[PDB]
């Protein structure tokens, strides 16, 4: 049988401390049911990696959030890779691997890091600034848009269109609501940039447009996989480096670490990402019976999977309120898992590497000087605004 709890993953009290509640959920069992939405969660990582590795039975084609594809429409044109099965999802993910392809990290790693370097070296000129805005936004926005060959006018729309994307995932509350009330000016936007004439050569929306021949996509396709990587490019990283900034400032003796072997900036953000997971939770829906963890689930069930539980599952992982950047972190959820794996996690660890290399050659201590204020999201966990100290090394 399913323990049934009334906590609400998508509740404010619930993002402003989800630790508790999460080993509530993995505690009650390997399923769970919850009565506020209708929904099962699975918050354990054996659970979690199962439903992720099986694409057959939980799909994603009936959408990753709460609404049901084949109950509701969606909000907007369903995405051809995040809402799609295979085969369908296959040779979308194809393109979008091949331009986010280790040969394309090659071409823009030179320019990430010289970005890098030049804010750390600005912020360092402050002394005290917002982690959030200063930093974990701004590297992020100085590199993103111009990799992706946006224009410059109009980009302050990216960040709104990002938050509404992730809010449209939760559940009908007040989040989800407010942000499709106000989406019209930042759909329009988004949707004009992915037209190829707008998209500037050389940069990745211009390389989807130039994989339209292939027979792998077809010409309507390609603005629809712009939108993707204009969906899940930016707003992801700006929280995977607040994360892992924060990270930094709470362990200081992880700081001193990093700064003896800048070496471990990559996988000190890796860990990062594990510890605060970004994308919190996301949904499948079940495509038939099936058995999980000894439990049955009906057909055509929403699935609840805690991402940023199973990765503090102590099931799983040794000390996994330890923030260690030396730490085997291969495994972990934070990109998910199989078929649907984050296509653009070169990029992801590309900024998030470049950045902490900059941080442990150029800052000797990292002091938080002001309130810590949390940015609500359905499916992002991140802050609003991080004051801290920058000490140069
Ligand atoms: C720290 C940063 C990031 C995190 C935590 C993250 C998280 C995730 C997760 C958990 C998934 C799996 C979704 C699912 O299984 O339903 C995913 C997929 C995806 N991500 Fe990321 N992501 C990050 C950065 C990026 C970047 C930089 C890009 C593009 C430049 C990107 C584009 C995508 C796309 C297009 C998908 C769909 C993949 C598919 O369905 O095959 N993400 N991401
Ligand atoms: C992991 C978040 C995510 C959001 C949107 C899309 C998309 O629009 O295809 C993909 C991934
Ligand atoms: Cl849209």
């Amino acid at each position: 049988t399913i323990p049934h709890l009334a906590i609400d993953p998508f509740s404010l009290d619930f993002f402003d401390d989800p630790y508790p509640d999460q080993q509530t959920l993995r505690d009650a069992g390997p399923v769970v049911y919850l009565d506020k939405w209708n929904v099962y969660g699975v918050a354990r990582y054996a659970e979690v990696h199962a439903v992720l590795n099986d694409p057959t039975t939980f799909c994603s084609s009936r959408g990753v959030g709460l609404s049901d594809f084949k109950k509701e429409k969606p909000w907007r044109p369903p995405s051809l890779i995040l809402e799609a099965d295979p085969p369908a999802h296959t040779r979308p993910r194809a393109v979008l691997s091949k331009v986010l392809s280790p040969a394309t990290m090659k071409t823009i790693r030179d320019g990430f890091a010289a970005a890098a370097d030049a804010k750390v070296d600005e912020l360092l000129q402050r002394g005290c600034i917002d982690a959030i805005a200063d930093l974990a936004e701004a590297y992020p926005l100085s590199v993103f848009p111009d990799a992706m060959g946006l224009k410059q006018e109009g980009r302050e729309h990216l960040l709104p269109y990002a938050g509404l994307v992730f809010n449209a995932f939760g559940p009908p509350n007040e989040l989800r609501q407010t942000a499709i009330e106000r989406s019209a000016p930042h759909q329009a936007y988004v949707n004009e940039q992915c037209q190829r004439p707008n998209l500037a050569p050389g940069g990745f929306g211009a390389c989807i447009h130039a994989f339209t021949d292939t027979g792998e996509i077809t010409p309507d396709e390609a603005p629809l996989l712009v939108r993707s990587l204009l969906s899940a490019g930016l707003d992801t990283t700006v929280n995977g480096i607040g994360a892992a900034v924060y990270c930094l400032a709470r362990f200081p003796g992880e700081l001193q670490r990093l700064r003896s072997d800048p070496t471990l900036a990559r996988n000190a953000f890796e860990e990062a990402v594990r510890f605060e997971s970004p994308v919190q939770t996301f949904f499948r829906t079940t495509t038939r019976e099936v058995e999980l963890g000894g439990a049955v689930i009906g057909e055509g069930e929403k699935v609840l999977m805690f991402l940023g539980s199973a990765n503090r599952d102590p099931r799983r992982w040794s000390d996994p309120d330890l923030y260690d950047i030396t730490r085997k972190t291969s495994g972990h959820v934070g990109f998910g898992s199989g078929v649907h794996m984050c296509v653009g996690q070169l990029v992801a660890r590309l900024e998030g590497e470049v950045m902490l290399s900059a941080l442990a050659r150029k800052v000797a201590a990292i002091d938080i000087d002001g309130p810590v204020k949390r940015r609500f999201n359905n499916t992002l966990r991140g802050l609003e605004s991080l004051p801290v100290k920058l000490t140069p090394a």
